[PDB]
């Protein structure tokens, strides 16, 4: 079935992965170098063995595609995936006068009463970003995130490259090119960023009127992150193919370090006892062609019928 | 045997690859997305089923490691791999007064008498680069090649990052880091370079005192290029491990487009009828530790006993 490479990867980390501590205190089981593939003509690889919210994946991708780096657009589609990076900034600034919020990541899991003074400041941070333009401009804007890396890469001569829009143009006019590459990795920013990009680079490929895409992901959270990651680049391959008048090939997912947090063992083992269902179908607006101007309603998911969601703690 | 993944890859492109024309007129059989691995504790992956000149691979790597971008150092170790890119420049310049050399690449294979007016200008270009300092500075210097990308990446504020030397420092002090990445892909240079880097990015990984390395190669000439590529990054993994006091793990070779030129079919089919021998051993100077100051004599290859070389035409 379509998601099997994903369950094979989980099985593999389970009986083959090495114990390694990491950047936190939450241990991992870990492998290095892995490759899986999804034939997108066979259906859309949103996991059926656990419910994944597509509406989140689809509004985060549109954000990236519009070159946007401001949380505000996410909040308008009730997408909180990026709140913590914005909040971090607000909180560690002059204008902030409130409970001290230091190491709020850990301390939301070790104190149920703190976790409500945190969820309080956050709801107020989001509300302000939504209603106060100057505030949004100051704290809503992440700066270096996929929307500027893909669409507005800063040059040493002070201009701005649309990496992705140029490559789309190369696909239309030189389909056989071996240089259809978008990189998110800037050696000059990377030492001072809070999160150097996990999705480091990707490459497109055309053959027999079919578009394929390969992602090099340096670091992957197998239980929580990877199910989102897969759907996000599978959708990108679909949007680009649609823009270029091509059919869709394969999505190839290459990993550097793929890890399983040790507080996710039971959840993954439960998931492995489920039996994949038939994959959903993806449907794109036949009438609209500029993907840079796609909106929520231009992407529908059909026949998605998943097992229930599995709750897991985030790693500190 | 140690090189089997390489012969499996050739076999795969042969009966599974798609005919695709390319950037020249010389057709290819082509696949997209492939991964192979070499356990470097099992020996050094220099192909035994065809003679590969290690002395070339080893002087080209030292060049890169010294941050050098000047052909001159190559010529001193009689290494001509990079001559054509330098010559191209010389020839397409004001100071050049000689036979017109336009499309000299093609026209060295379609004219046996031209091919000797080309080999004449080239021997004179190399001799000058070797003896005339101002000339070397002007035409010997490639500018953007792996030695500056790895060791002297230009920032937008006019300084210069030693990407590789910083990452070596990260390996010594944060071995478990998921961000041990060296990129050669600069979105601002790539549209104006004659050859955007084939070796796009690589990532190191440590576990149980062992160093592994994964290469993302966007485009690979399977018959001619890949045997050099493999040995070159396998040696890098060895030099870095030696510098950091680690043992050596695996070299993981990931491909975007891996192609076989159609004028290489007979040669590859002949190679596939050979039987791999035991792999050579690599030996590094036990007393010298700064790889940035390694020289030819600091790297020895032991027990390399290959089948004869197989002659093939370069693709135009
Ligand atoms: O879309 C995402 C975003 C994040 N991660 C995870 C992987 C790691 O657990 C963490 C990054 O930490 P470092 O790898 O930088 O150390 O983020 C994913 O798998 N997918
Ligand atoms: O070390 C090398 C250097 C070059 N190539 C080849 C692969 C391609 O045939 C060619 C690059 O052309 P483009 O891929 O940029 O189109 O160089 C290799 O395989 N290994």
């Amino acid at each position: 079935m379509l998601e099997q490479p994903y369950l094979d990867l989980a099985k593999k980390v389970l009986d083959e992965g090495h114990f390694k501590p990491d950047r936190t205190h939450t241990g991992t089981y870990s492998i290095f170098g892995h490759q899986m593939r999804f034939d997108l003509s066979k259906g859309f690889p949103l996991l059926t063995t656990k419910k994944v919210p597509f509406g989140l994946i689809k509004s985060e991708l549109l954000w990236f595609l519009h070159g946007d780096t401001n949380i505000r657009f996410l909040l308008q589609h009730r997408n909180h995936i990026w709140d913590e990076w914005a909040f971090e900034k607000w909180v560690k600034s002059d204008e902030y006068h409130g409970p001290d919020m230091t190491d709020f990541g850990h301390r939301s899991q070790k104190d149920p009463e703190f976790a409500a003074v945190y969820h309080e400041e956050m709801a107020k941070f989001d509300d302000r970003v939504l209603h106060d333009d100057a505030f949004a401009a100051k704290y809503g804007d992440l700066g270096l995130v996929y929307g500027s890396q893909w669409r507005a890469w800063h040059t040493s001569k002070g201009d701005t490259i649309d990496q992705l829009g140029d490559v789309i143009e190369q696909i239309k006019t030189h389909p056989y090119s071996r240089r259809l590459i978008v990189s998110a990795w800037n050696p000059e920013d990377v030492p001072t960023m809070a999160l150097p990009p996990c999705h480091t680079l990707y490459q497109f490929y055309v053959n027999d009127g079919k578009l394929s895409l390969q992602l090099y992901q340096r670091s992957a959270d197998i239980f929580l992150g990877v199910p989102f990651n897969i759907a996000s680049y599978a959708l990108l391959t679909h949007l680009v193919a649609h823009e270029c008048g091509l059919e869709v090939g394969e999505f190839i997912h290459t990993f550097g370090d793929a890890h399983l947090f040790v507080n996710h063992l039971d959840q993954i083992k439960e998931q492995l006892s489920r039996t994949p269902r038939p994959a959903p179908t993806l449907q794109l607006n036949p009438d609209k062609h500029d993907i840079f101007d796609f909106d929520m309603k231009d992407i529908k998911l059909l026949n998605y019928d998943p097992y229930p969601a599995i709750k897991a703690p985030v790693a500190v």
